Formats: structure tokens, sequence, C-alpha cells
């Protein structure tokens, strides 16, 4: 209703007075800090992509293995909004089996990729899915088979259809892979419009449905771009749900979210672009 005028205003105050970096640093200093012991054990040294990016022990996702259950991935559970995600780092060459085992055990329907294999001459993620078309892989360590099916490629993102099979029980599931292809690490999406459109493909696929396991979201470290993606999603939910959409405190929500995984949203501009995308995408949603 009228409410929508309260957000652009509020957003403008912040923009003109460039108070973004300040707010971001406030959010930082305030962030929760819980222990990541398990992440630091010697046996899990090579199951991590970066030394400074770890899952809190209170919310890390545990693999159903008797020997080693570690994977660098956290479970973000937003009560009010009633939505959950699994944020994880881009898989390692030796961690691909684990990734798909987690998808299977957690009953996820969709996987959202916000980064790229090739990012600045460096490998930021392993090729954990079939490329050609009709290409088929197999993960010996976890007993899973993965098969390419569909692949609508576009200018800012790609949607693939995959068939994941449990080789032990021969049970198969369809997994949808949403890959945003134009999001530089520490940069922002090509435009709010392309971003939102993307979030909508994802939402409308039912992959975010609560009758399913949490969608798996990741980038390279699984905190910057992913945090931005989920913050936006959650906030848009809160708006649709509350009588008055404005009462949504983006800062409060991100701090709540950061209780489950460290460093969600890495720059002051990712925070900004996050207010924007929520505000903009708020148009269609709230009507
Ligand atoms: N800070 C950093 O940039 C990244 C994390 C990162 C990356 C991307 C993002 C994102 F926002 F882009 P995303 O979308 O993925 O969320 C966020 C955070 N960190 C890092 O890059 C840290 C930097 C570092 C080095 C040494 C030290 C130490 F000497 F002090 P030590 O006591 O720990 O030994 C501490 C930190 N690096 C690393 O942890 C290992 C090198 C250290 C090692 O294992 O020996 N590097 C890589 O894994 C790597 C992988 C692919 C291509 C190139 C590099």
């Amino acid at each position: 209703k009228l409410e929508f005028m309260e957000m652009e205003k509020e957003f403008e105050q912040i923009d003109k007075s460039g108070s973004w970096a300040a707010i971001y640093q406030d959010i930082r200093h305030e962030a929760s800090d819980f222990p990541c012991r398990v992440a630091k054990l010697p046996k899990n040294k090579n199951r991590n992509r970066y030394r400074d990016v770890s899952p809190f022990d209170h919310s890390r996702i545990k693999l159903h293995q008797e020997d080693n259950d570690y994977i660098n991935a956290s479970l973000i559970k937003m009560e009010e909004a009633q939505r959950s995600y699994i944020l994880t780092q881009g898989p390692l060459p030796n961690t691909c089996g684990h990734f798909w085992e987690m998808v299977w055990e957690q009953k996820s329907r969709g996987v959202v990729m916000l980064n790229r294999v090739m990012e600045k001459g460096s490998l930021k993620c392993a090729q954990y899915w079939p490329q050609k078309e009709e290409k088929e892989m197999i993960f010996e360590d976890t007993n899973l088979k993965l098969t390419l099916i569909s692949e609508d490629i576009k200018s800012y993102y790609t949607v693939r259809q995959l068939e994941l099979e449990n080789l032990t029980t021969q049970e198969t599931r369809e997994i949808l892979h949403f890959h945003y292809t134009t999001w530089p690490d520490f940069g922002v999406p090509e435009s709010p419009a392309s971003f939102l459109n993307f979030l909508f493909k994802v939402r409308e696929s039912g992959s975010l449905s609560p009758e399913h396991g949490p969608v798996v979201v990741h980038c390279s470290a699984g905190i910057g771009r992913s945090g931005t993606f989920c913050l936006a999603d959650t906030c848009l939910l809160l708006m649709d749900k509350r009588k008055d959409p404005s009462s949504v405190d983006i800062k409060k929500v991100l701090l709540e979210m950061r209780k489950f995984r460290m460093g969600l949203i890495q720059t002051a501009d990712q925070l900004r672009f996050s207010y924007l995308a929520v505000i903009e995408g708020a148009k269609f949603i709230m009507g």
C-alpha cells in the first residue's frame, strides 16, 4: 500500500548520506561468534576450501557416515519466515561425493550456484555436474550417480535438470540446478532485475517449498554471494507475510541469519544491492 514509500525513502537516506559502509561495519562488529572446532580437526583439513571460512559446530550439516561426517556447510533456519537453506562452499575435487551425499540425505530438490568455475585464472569451484548433455558421472565414495538431462542456457544464468540416483537402492530423484553465471566474487549481480528474475525461477520451481529439504545454496566460500541471495529471499518473505512490509529490518534479519554461518554478505555494496533488490522485487510481490 502506502508502506512502499517508506522503504525507498529510507533507502534513499542511506544512499545520499552513503551510510552503507557504516551500517555494514556495525553489522560486523555485532555478528555472533560461535566455535568451529570440528572444521579445524586435521582430518578435515582438506575438506575445506579456505582457512578463514568455516561452519559453526552448532549448525554444521552432518553427513550420514560412521567414519567422517564433516562437510563445510551450514543450516540456516529462519523461524519467522519459515524457510531454510543450506549454505556451502563451492565443492573441492575430493569433496564432490560429499556434496551430492548431502543433497540426497537432506532431501534437497534444488541447488543454487552463484559463482563460476573460472574466476580470475583461479579455480573457485570443482566441476561437480555433467557438462556435454546426457553426460553421466559416478561418485564411488558415496554411491551416487548423476546424469545431465536439460540445460536452458541464457545471458545471466543457466537451468539444468539432473537425475540423481542412489546406487544402493536404485532410487532416483530429480534435482534442479540454477546457476547464476554473471556474479563476480565480491561484486554484485548484473542488475536487480536479472537477479530477481532468477530468484523467481528458483521460487516458482517449488525447490524452496517446505515440503522439501532445504535448497542448497553456494558460491565459492558460500557466504558472500549466497548470504546476499538468502537475505533477499528471506526479507521478501517477511514483507509478504507481515501486515506492514516496512517493519522488516534488513540489518536485524541478517544478524539473525549470521547466527548460523559466519560472514554472510562480504561487502558494503552487497548489503546495499540487497536493500535495493528487496525493495524493488517488493513491487510485484506486495502487488
Ligand atoms: N579472504 C578471502 O578472500 C578468502 C575467503 C573468501 C573467498 C571468497 C568469498 C566470496 F564472497 F567471494 P564468496 O562468493 O565465495 O562467498 C569470501 C571469502 N581466504 C583466502 O583466500 C585464504 C587467504 C589466507 C592465506 C593464509 C593465511 C594464514 F597464513 F594466516 P594462516 O594462519 O591461516 O595459515 C590466512 C588466510 N586462502 C586460503 O585459505 C588458501 C591458502 C591457505 C592454505 O590452505 O594454505 N587458498 C585457497 O584455498 C585457494 C583456492 C583456489 C584458488 C586460489 C586459492
